[PDB]
């Protein structure tokens, strides 16, 4: 990971949505983002999406579901 953070357009060619789409998710408050804006004004400007938050949040989000549901589809392959 050279850089922690991507334009939220580049992160929408990631995930397969739309900008507009993910312009919308930052607004209902979905994503962790960082706000790259001229020093001189005040209110927005870039979006940048940070990686390891959105990460280590889908890591966190995953871990805190029960085993059950979390490690059952394993033994579909024959675990």
């Amino acid at each position: 990971l050279m850089t922690d953070a991507i334009p939220y357009q580049e992160f929408a060619k990631l995930i397969g949505k739309s900008t507009g789409a993910v312009r919308r998710m930052i607004d209902k408050g979905k994503l962790p983002v960082i706000d790259m804006t001229d020093p001189q004004s005040a209110s927005a400007g870039e979006y940048w999406v940070y990686l390891p938050a959105w990460n280590n949040g889908l890591k966190l989000a995953y871990e805190s579901r029960p085993k059950e549901i979390r490690d059952g589809w394993l033994m579909w392959l024959g675990l």
